[PDB]
């Protein structure tokens, strides 16, 4: 159960954005209906008044919390990935135009999930601006997590994969548009019953052979981490 609260471009606080320049849902609660309208922004998928500006070679921080800003972030047992997408603001999020810049699933040398390294760094995992067309976009921000994902929503719609989607409306001034954006996945429909990571046990499966869903990161994405870029204490 977990919301973002803003963003940082490159190390400095854009200040609170929710139901301003977030597509805010009016809470916390997961989408788990893989089919649902809900998984392409959330419940409240609507035009909010502004829109962060950016440009292509920017860190881009997105700040998630739980209740309260830099609070627990997300409960530590609810472990999964972690993904970024980018889409034109002209779809609204609609069709084929989803394009995955970050994911982060299992790392084996620290034996960390995305979210936990995610409470680790205070909400905060960013990602590099790419040298798109200048514009307006949607990132949309996606948590896993997977503690009730052994079973399937649509078999048993009271467990499942819970998906806690954030859009947040930035504009890109300037870019030399070398790396046009390809062609995108659509959500909902990327991901179904039968997509790698989506159903998985994390109790009695190896976190090792955890393979998270597909598409793969966009090879002109320009790199991203979760790492807390500021200090919500003092900015
Ligand atoms: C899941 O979403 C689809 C598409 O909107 C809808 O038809 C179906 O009723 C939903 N399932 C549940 C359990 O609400
Ligand atoms: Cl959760
Ligand atoms: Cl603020
Ligand atoms: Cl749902
Ligand atoms: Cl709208
Ligand atoms: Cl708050
Ligand atoms: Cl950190
Ligand atoms: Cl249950
Ligand atoms: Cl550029
Ligand atoms: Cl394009
Ligand atoms: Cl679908
Ligand atoms: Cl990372
Ligand atoms: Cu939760
Ligand atoms: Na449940």
């Amino acid at each position: 159960h977990t919301l973002v609260w803003g963003v940082w471009v490159n190390g400095v606080d854009q200040g609170d954005g929710r139901n301003i320049y977030i597509r805010s849902p009016p809470n916390n609660n997961p989408v788990k209906n893989l089919t649902s309208p809900d998984m392409t922004c959330n419940v409240d998928n609507r035009v909010v008044p502004k829109s962060v500006p950016v440009n292509a070679g920017d860190t881009l921080t997105f700040e998630w919390y739980h209740n309260t800003r830099d609070d627990d972030i997300i409960a530590s047992s609810h472990h999964g990935p972690i993904a970024v997408y980018i889409a034109p603001a002209a779809s609204n999020g609609q069709g084929n135009v989803w394009v995955k810049l970050f994911e982060d699933a299992y790392n084996v040398t620290n034996s960390t999930w995305a979210v936990d390294r995610l409470i680790t760094a205070h909400g905060q995992h960013s990602v590099v601006v790419p040298h798109v067309a200048p514009g307006d976009y949607l990132f949309r921000a996606e948590i896993i997590a997977l503690h009730e994902a052994d079973s399937l929503y649509s078999q048993n719609p009271i467990r499942g994969a819970q998906f806690y989607i954030s859009c947040a409306q930035i504009t890109i001034n300037s870019s030399d548009d070398s790396t046009p954006l390809p062609a995108g996945v659509p959500f909902p429909g990327a991901y179904t019953d039968s997509t790698p990571g989506i159903q998985f046990n994390i109790y009695t499966t190896p976190a090792t052979s955890y393979v998270a869903p597909p598409p793969s990161v966009w090879s002109g994405a320009l790199g991203g981490s979760i790492a807390q870029v500021g200090d919500a204490s003092l900015e």
